[PDB]
């Protein structure tokens, strides 16, 4: 059969052919009509039975000879005499209507289908999400209309209640009653909840217009939506999405839904609403505008074990306005007022024509309903009762059902309704157990229910006591929420490449992941001795700063909205933002280096930049309050984040807006100075003092207080306690600005000598100038090896890889290597010939020198890059070379397109030679630079300098050259000008940021560079090394200064959020919309008062007479 | 004229990329010196005898539904972008303030005629 | 993926057909640059023969592309293909080449010193001018890059737009 439906669900065709009631209509002979008119008590004319078994009964006379002992005519049973056979129709109807087909579905099951098969039909066969709520509406059929007030509202709440809770709305479906009002409410809120509300019409296969159009095994039957006139039959309401048509009986009989629909209301409740949650799915009932068998149904749902609560919207119709008042004349759960038989049964007789023959039977159903009014919620329209029934529906499940507030809270948690819990569960006088609000916190975190975490923290959950090792372990291991698949990919890459079967994650492994992501020398609290010891042993089993540990959790689980929330709680907000930026950046990288499908490297790179911006914006806030305290924030050790600093974390994440911020640039400038006040001093007194040492004693140095915001070496901070004479020399020569000019003068003197060497004739032995040059480069080279093998990151292959990322270190490496090739050839060359330049090994050596010196003039751009104006232009030059590449490739092609024809036309008698490669490129290149070779253009002219080249075809080359230069100058050179004009500002801007950023690494370098410059640096190498055998900069703060700084951080974070709320609440767009909404509200009350004052006019009539 | 010409040229480059990439689906494997084999052989094999997307029926179902879903999102986001603009909220505010300014005065007249009550009722 | 299926996947990929044609084209230009720059004898050299084979078969390849395009009507197939800049130039390039080879190859040497025979010279000079078309077609290959390709399109647009300044 290739279908679970075809093999499971059935039809109910009336095989047995009871004649109609007894009597023929007319038409004296009783053989034609006893066959023709006389339908079956099934409910159809005799030939429609089409009994595969008894098809030949009608031809004879019929099944079941007439007389049959009248008793045995009612003996027909839907149970017995009805062959259970396949479905024969299950598919997809449509509804040509309000601009959409508004598709739907039907199964057309029998009736006595088991109850479980529905749940299996609904969830896997139809692929429907199990709901968190079930609204079972009821009422009467074929009523005209409602007040235009109530009509708009009932939907608005019914929709809201169902969309916010993923609810099912069980209707009859038929567009002659309850379903109509449901559907008419759907279209007023359609294309907003058209994919969250799965309404279901459990209607019969009886009363319906075109039962035969619904037929068809696996069909897409195009069902109508026009009210077929001249009839009473009803249509399936278009705006429903699912139908369970019930094949039984016949047309007209519509009673076979209570047995099935009710079971569905019973079987959904035995399902668990969520995995983490143990409560069953709730069921509610909204009766509007009802009838007599509804009042039976209301009491049948209240009396049930457990009770299904009830909503009653007064004024919709009889049963609503009735019950709303009939359970108003009563004690809370007891007896009625002064004898109420007259007025109650009066309306029960007026609404329902009874006359005491059925007027007690309803009143007896009423007095049972009032035994439980706590479950009959009633929506008092007029006096703004519970605001758009969603509260009234949902709170009815939270009104009296002797359910603990823990269960009242979880239910809101599964619904994702905070407003309900805060206003109706966290009510005054409410009382809680000890870890009920803890278990509710564990659920809200695992479920990513961020707004409930807020509600519980406020109401008094404490994360210091809540969070524990095993709980925090669980939060990583849960598969009951929006997990991150990639966390395991990072764990298995740090463990050994493998994983055990289930592998409940450990926190030491989380610690290992963070170290891999945070990189460098980051060592996490989870991989430390004490944690590694205590965890083996698993207040001791708490955490001192739990929101640092959950921020990490939320960021490794890719739970950003929870991360942002948790970030705003606790301390060290700027640091946490920078750690989050680094975690996400490193996660984004390994996602970009994994063959998985959902790359998530722009989602993570965007989350990194979101926290990156937060750190930058907190820095600006701090800088606007106090510059000196903001600079301290960049460099204080954190002690909860591996003793790093906020600036080092930002540099780790390559976060340029933070490092290029004027606060960070102000600090870097102060560290450049050292102890020197370079506001009272001038750069020429520094240079003068490097050459005149005794002038060091007449500079304006800085006090220990002026240095309070500046990180220092341990040796440098001990000489702050006082300024004696020898301390002042220390302060000078250890300042980075001094080391710079001290190395810059030595470098300039190095180039003057090396320029002298290459320009002056070279003898066998190197001159004194050449020896000094070699000493510089040798010791300069050792100095570079020192810098590499003492950098940061432990791993040589990472130290290597970072250092060779800088342009000038690649060039310096080439410069140093090429030099000693040159010195080797120059010095190692044996002179067999007395005239130098007869010895080629010598020449190759000298020519390497003359080319190696280019590297050393270009390194002056690195020194010049220390200036704020010059440095960006140096960075621009390299960026513009990269960007202009393809314009230059096109120019190179134009050059060859001219060069090859020119040479071929003018030199037709050439043999193969490498000079051909020169000649096709040489003159065409120099043409770009203002050389037209004027007396070579027309080689056959009298003024030609190439008269022997005159020959056939040579008249073509001036035309070629004219075209060539048009293309190069008039087009390509000016395109390049236009290129540079138009990208200048964006390249200059990027280059300023890069200049400012690379200023960190430059200034930090000169704190570890020796005092002495590269010729005399060898002493600082030998001595320092030898003194180490005989045996970074930190900010030092007093305990009171740590206090005042931690308070400064907190104050400025508070200012930061206040200024945002007040900037958003004061914008015109926000004031227009609050004005918009408040004018919307008034426009109701203005009219409402308008109606009241028009009904105080009713007073004027009655009062005055 | 650089920026407007560069912009037009990017669009034209991107557009002519269709015809360029489609061409290399029908070009022979072998390049133009050795392409003759792919000419002779292919021709001769034809005497001895475009790119399409293939979708399963379920994939056609899920794709036709995807198209419908995204068209619905498209109109919803327009109605909600227009009904949430300030210009549209100012004018609905304008018109509703126009309406109230009648009813405010109208109540103003009624309450001034419930003052007629105060006279007659108190005596 | 079996072994022989993987070769199919490679050689039928458009990116592979491109570099496979791009390397052949670059090797074609290296030879044709060699031919025009080196002295020319009576019979074409091995390098010149390979050059002729390329252009002949490259030309058949263009006729295939036209007579198998889309639109049934030849006069519409023709009209669209001659709308592209480089197909107009390729057409001129192919036609001019075989005028040149015809004069070069069909020329009878009455004189022993070449360049006494003008029909030969006209042939060789056509080659030396035809090769310009083939260096410029490299801009079509370069136009496959996202950065380079727009600049190639810009050059032609700017020539059109600068016309009247240049007339002045
Ligand atoms: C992180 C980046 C920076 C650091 C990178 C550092 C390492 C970079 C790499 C450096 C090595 C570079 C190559 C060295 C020369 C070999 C080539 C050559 O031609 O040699 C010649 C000299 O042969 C000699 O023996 C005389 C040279 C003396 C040694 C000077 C070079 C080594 C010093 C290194 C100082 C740097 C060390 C720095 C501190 C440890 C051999 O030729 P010949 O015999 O003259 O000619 C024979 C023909 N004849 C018949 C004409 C005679
Ligand atoms: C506005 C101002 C310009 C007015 C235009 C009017 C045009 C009138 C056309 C005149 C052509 C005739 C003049 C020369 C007489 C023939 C013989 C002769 O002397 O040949 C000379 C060369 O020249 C040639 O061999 C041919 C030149 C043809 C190109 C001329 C430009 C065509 C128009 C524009 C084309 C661009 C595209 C146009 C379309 C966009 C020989 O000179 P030689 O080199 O000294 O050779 C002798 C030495 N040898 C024996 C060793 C070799
Ligand atoms: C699409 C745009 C088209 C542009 C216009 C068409 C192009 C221009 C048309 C020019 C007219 C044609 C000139 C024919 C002259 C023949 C004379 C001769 O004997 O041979 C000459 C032709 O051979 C050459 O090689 C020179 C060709 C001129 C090149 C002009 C380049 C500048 C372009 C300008 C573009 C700006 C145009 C300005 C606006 C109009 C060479 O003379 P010779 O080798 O010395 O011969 C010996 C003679 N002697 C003994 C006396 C020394
Ligand atoms: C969609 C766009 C792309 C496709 C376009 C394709 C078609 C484009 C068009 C192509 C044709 C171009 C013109 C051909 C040459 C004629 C001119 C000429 O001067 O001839 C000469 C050679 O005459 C000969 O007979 C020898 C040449 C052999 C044939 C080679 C050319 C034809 C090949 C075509 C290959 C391409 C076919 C492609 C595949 C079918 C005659 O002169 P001569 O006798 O040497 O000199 C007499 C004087 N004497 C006394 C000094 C000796
Ligand atoms: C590593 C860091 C270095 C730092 C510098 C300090 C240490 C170095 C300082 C000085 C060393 C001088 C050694 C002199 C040796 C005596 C012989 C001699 O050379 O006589 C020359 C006189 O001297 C000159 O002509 C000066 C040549 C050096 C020019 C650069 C000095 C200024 C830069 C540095 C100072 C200012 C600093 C500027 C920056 C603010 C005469 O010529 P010759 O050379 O004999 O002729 C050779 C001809 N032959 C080869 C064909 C035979
Ligand atoms: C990483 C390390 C790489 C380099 C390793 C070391 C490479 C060492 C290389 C070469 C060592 C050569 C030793 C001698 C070999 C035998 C020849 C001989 O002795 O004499 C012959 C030398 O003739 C020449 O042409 C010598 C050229 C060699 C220098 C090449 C330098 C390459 C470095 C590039 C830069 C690299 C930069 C790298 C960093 C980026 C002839 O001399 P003669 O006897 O006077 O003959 C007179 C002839 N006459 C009659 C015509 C007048
Ligand atoms: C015995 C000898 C006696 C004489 C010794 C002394 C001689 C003189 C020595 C040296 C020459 C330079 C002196 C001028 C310094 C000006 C001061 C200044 O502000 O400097 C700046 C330059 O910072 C640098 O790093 C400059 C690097 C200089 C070397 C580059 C030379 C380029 C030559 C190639 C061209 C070819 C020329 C070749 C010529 C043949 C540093 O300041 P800043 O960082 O920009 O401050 C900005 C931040 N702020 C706004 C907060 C302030
Ligand atoms: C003897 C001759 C005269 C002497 C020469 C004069 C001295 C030399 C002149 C200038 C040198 C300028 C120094 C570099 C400045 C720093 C740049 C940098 O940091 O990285 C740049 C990379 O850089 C490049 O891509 C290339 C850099 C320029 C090389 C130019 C070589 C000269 C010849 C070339 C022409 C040969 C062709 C012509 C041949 C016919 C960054 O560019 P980016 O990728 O956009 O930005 C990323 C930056 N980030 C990673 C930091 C974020
Ligand atoms: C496409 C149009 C068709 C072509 C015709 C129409 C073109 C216009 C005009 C006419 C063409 C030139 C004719 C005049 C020259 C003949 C005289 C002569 O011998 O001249 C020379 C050779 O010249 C040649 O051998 C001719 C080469 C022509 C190449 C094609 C031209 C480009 C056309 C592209 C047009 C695109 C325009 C721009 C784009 C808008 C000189 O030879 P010689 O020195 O006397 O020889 C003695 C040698 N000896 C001493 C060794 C013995
Ligand atoms: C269509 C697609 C082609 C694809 C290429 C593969 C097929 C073609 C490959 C090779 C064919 C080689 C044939 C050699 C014939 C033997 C004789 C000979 O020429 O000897 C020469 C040696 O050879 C050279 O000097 C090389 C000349 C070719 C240069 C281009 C080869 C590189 C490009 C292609 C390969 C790399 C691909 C690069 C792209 C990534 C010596 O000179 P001559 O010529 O004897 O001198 C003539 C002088 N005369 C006329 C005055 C008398
Ligand atoms: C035996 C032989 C052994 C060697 C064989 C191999 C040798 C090397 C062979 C070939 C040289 C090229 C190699 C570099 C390729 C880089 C990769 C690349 O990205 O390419 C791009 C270039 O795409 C093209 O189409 C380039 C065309 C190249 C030919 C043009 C040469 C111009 C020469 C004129 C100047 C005169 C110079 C003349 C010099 C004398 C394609 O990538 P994309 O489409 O841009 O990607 C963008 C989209 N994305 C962002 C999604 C990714
Ligand atoms: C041996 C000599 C050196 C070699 C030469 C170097 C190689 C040659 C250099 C560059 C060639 C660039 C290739 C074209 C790029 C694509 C352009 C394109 O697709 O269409 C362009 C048309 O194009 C034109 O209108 C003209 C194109 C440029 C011709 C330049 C010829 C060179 C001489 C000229 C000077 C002679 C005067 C001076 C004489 C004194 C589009 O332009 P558009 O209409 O604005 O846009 C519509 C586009 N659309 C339809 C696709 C939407």
């Amino acid at each position: 059969q290739k279908s679970w439906i075809e093999s499971t669900l059935t039809k109910r065709e009336c095989v047995y052919i009871i004649p109609s009631s007894k009597d023929p209509h007319r038409c004296l002979p009783g053989c034609q009509i006893c066959q023709q008119l006389v339908r079956c008590f099934c409910g159809r004319l005799v030939k429609q039975h089409a009994c595969f078994t008894a098809s030949l009964a009608m031809k004879y006379s019929d099944v079941k000879l007439g007389e049959h002992f009248n008793q045995a005519i009612e003996e027909w049973s839907v149970e017995k005499h009805t062959e259970q056979s396949p479905t024969d129709a299950y598919g997809v109807i449509n509804f040509q209507g309000g601009s959409h087909s508004y598709r739907a579905k039907y199964v057309r099951l029998s009736y006595d289908t088991k109850p479980e098969i529905i749940l299996q039909l609904l969830l896997k066969e139809w692929q429907m999400e199990l709901p968190k709520l079930v609204i079972s509406v009821h009422g009467g059929m074929q009523k005209f209309e409602l007040h235009p007030r109530i009509k708009q509202l009932l939907g608005k709440g019914l929709i809201k209640a169902a969309v916010t809770t993923g609810a099912w709305i069980l209707t009859g479906g038929v567009n002659t009653g309850v379903a109509k009002h449901v559907g008419d409410a759907l279209k007023e809120h359609a294309s907003r909840s058209s994919r969250k509300i799965c309404t279901i019409g459990i209607a019969p296969w009886g009363v319906i217009e075109n039962r035969n159009d619904l037929v068809g095994r696996d069909v897409v039957a195009p069902y109508q939506t026009l009210l077929n006139p001249l009839s009473k039959l009803n249509v399936l309401n278009n705006l429903h999405s699912h139908f369970i048509l019930v094949d039984d009986g016949t047309v007209g009989k519509y009673g076979a839904e209570v047995r099935l629909r009710r079971e569905l209301e019973k079987t959904i409740n035995q399902q668990r609403i969520h995995a983490r949650i143990g409560q069953g799915v709730p069921v509610v009932a909204l009766i509007f505008e009802g009838g007599p068998n509804v009042i039976l149904t209301v009491l049948e749902y209240l009396q049930e074990s457990p009770p299904v609560p009830v909503v009653v919207c007064e004024g919709t119709g009889r049963a609503a306005d009735l019950l709303a008042y009939i359970h108003k004349q009563t004690e809370e759960g007891g007896n009625l007022p002064d004898a109420a038989e007259p007025d109650i049964i009066s309306t029960i007789k007026k609404t329902f024509n009874f006359g005491q023959s059925e007027a007690v039977h309803l009143f007896q159903t009423m007095m049972e309903c009032m035994k439980k009014k706590e479950l009959i919620t009633v929506f008092h329209i007029g006096s703004e009762d519970h605001q758009d029934i969603d509260v009234a529906i949902l709170t009815a499940l939270l009104k009296g059902t002797n359910a603990s507030a823990f269960d009242q809270l979880i239910l809101t948690l599964a619904w994702d309704r905070v407003d309900i819990a805060k206003n109706h569960v966290f009510v005054y006088g409410q009382q809680w157990l000890v870890g009920s609000l803890e278990q509710a916190m564990l659920d809200a975190l695992v479920m990513d229910r961020v707004s409930f975490v807020k509600l519980l923290i406020e109401n008094g959950v404490s994360m210091h006591k809540f969070l524990t090792i095993p709980r925090l372990e669980e939060l990583y291991n849960t598969k009951q929420g929006p997990t991150n698949p990639m966390l395991f990919h990072l764990i298995r890459d740090v463990k050994q490449g493998n994983l055990p079967p289930g592998y409940k994650i450990t926190l030491i492994d989380i610690g290992l992941v963070i170290e891999y992501l945070m990189g460098g020398t980051y060592r996490c609290t989870y991989t430390r001795k004490r944690f590694r010891l205590i965890y083996n042993s698993l207040e001791t089993k708490r955490f001192p700063y739990p929101l640092n540990e959950l921020l990490i959790w939320a960021c490794l689980m890719k739970r950003q909205v929870m991360a942002r929330f948790l970030w705003q709680h606790g301390e060290e907000s700027m640091a946490k933002a920078l750690v989050a930026c680094k975690i996400y950046r490193s996660m984004a990288y390994e996602a970009k280096q994994s063959d998985l499908v959902d790359d998530t490297s722009e989602e993570l790179k965007q989350y990194s930049n979101d926290f990156g911006q937060l750190a930058v914006e907190l820095l600006e806030q701090s800088f606007r309050q106090d510059e000196t305290m903001a600079m301290k924030l960049l460099t204080y050790e954190l002690k909860n984040w591996s003793n790093s600093t906020c600036l080092k974390l930002a540099v780790s994440s390559r976060l340029r807006p933070f490092v290029a911020h004027t606060c960070t640039q102000m600090l870097l400038s102060d560290m450049w100075m050292g102890r020197l006040n370079m506001r009272k001093n001038s750069w020429y007194k520094v240079i003068l003092s490097i050459l005149v040492p005794p002038a060091i004693l007449m500079l304006e140095y800085k006090t220990k207080a002026e240095m309070s915001h500046i990180p220092q070496s341990q040796d440098a901070h001990q000489m702050t306690m006082e300024l004696p004479i020898t301390r002042k020399f220390y302060a000078f020569y250890h300042a980075p600005i001094v080391k710079f000019w001290f190395n810059t003068l030595a470098y300039l003197g190095f180039l003057m000598l090396y320029t002298f060497v290459v320009l002056v004739k070279m003898e066998q032995l190197p001159s004194v100038q050449e020896w000094i040059v070699i000493a510089y480069i040798f010791t300069y080279a050792i100095e570079k090896v020192r810098e590499v093998f003492m950098s940061e990151a432990g791993k040589i292959s990472q130290k290597i890889k970072v250092w060779f990322s800088d342009y000038f270190n690649v060039s310096d490496t080439i410069a140093i290597i090429s030099f000693f090739v040159g010195f080797g050839l120059r010095f190692g060359a044996k002179w067999n010939y007395i005239n130098a330049y007869d010895n080629h090994v010598f020449v190759a050596g000298r020519l390497i020198y003359c080319l190696n010196i280019i590297f050393w003039y270009v390194r002056l751009l690195d020194f010049l890059a220390v200036n704020q104006q010059a440095g960006p232009y140096v960075m621009m030059i390299g960026k513009m070379v990269a960007n202009m590449f393809y314009i230059v490739v096109i120019m190179a092609l134009v050059l060859l397109s001219f060069g090859v024809p020119r040479k071929a036309i003018l030199y037709p008698h050439e043999e193969p030679s490498w000079s051909l490669a020169k000649d096709i490129v040489f003159h065409p290149y120099w043409m770009i630079f203002g050389e037209v070779y004027a007396y070579e253009i027309d080689v056959c002219a009298n003024d030609s300098t190439l008269p022997t080249i005159c020959g056939p075809g040579t008249w073509l080359t001036p035309f070629l050259q004219a075209v060539y230069l048009f293309v190069q100058y008039i087009i390509m050179v000016n395109l390049l000008i236009a290129f540079f004009n138009n990208v200048y500002l964006q390249v200059k801007a990027i280059s300023n940021i890069v200049w400012k950023y690379q200023r960190y690494h430059f200034i930090m370098a000169y704190h570890e560079k020796p005092v002495l410059p590269p010729p005399l640096i060898i002493l600082s190498h030998i001595v320092s090394l030898f003194c180490c055998v005989c045996k970074g900069p930190k900010l030092f703060l007093t305990e009171e200064d740590q206090k005042k700084l931690h308070d400064f951080e907190e104050q400025c974070v508070e200012m930061y959020f206040d200024e945002k709320d007040d900037k958003f609440n004061s914008g015109s767009e926000e004031r227009i919309r609050v004005t918009f909404e408040r004018v919307e509200q008034m426009s109701i009350q203005i009219k409402e008062v308008g109606d009241r004052v028009n009904y105080i006019k009713r007073s004027l009539q009655s009062l005055d007479s």
